[PDB]
């Protein structure tokens, strides 16, 4: 598994559409790394890598321990 949980999560924004977030296909740059956003709400950009998700709040990378964490983030701030 890898493109399993991450995948299925990402399309819930990508085709199916988020919560109150804009559905943005851009990639963000933080931590001297680039992360792929799915969706933007305000100053926040929810992004994923090979492993898990991160919220980038402006310049603030916030690694989730899961993919499903970012789903419950999308309804919570």
């Amino acid at each position: 598994s890898h493109m399993t949980a991450v995948q299925d999560f990402v399309v819930d924004i990508l085709l199916n559409g988020a919560r109150d977030w804009d559905v943005l296909q851009t990639t963000c740059t933080v931590d001297r790394k680039v992360y792929k956003t799915i969706c933007k709400r305000g100053n926040t950009y929810l992004c994923f890598d090979d492993t898990n998700l991160y919220a980038i709040t402006g310049d603030v990378v916030l690694k989730f321990a899961t993919v499903s964490k970012a789903r419950a983030y999308l309804e919570t701030k």
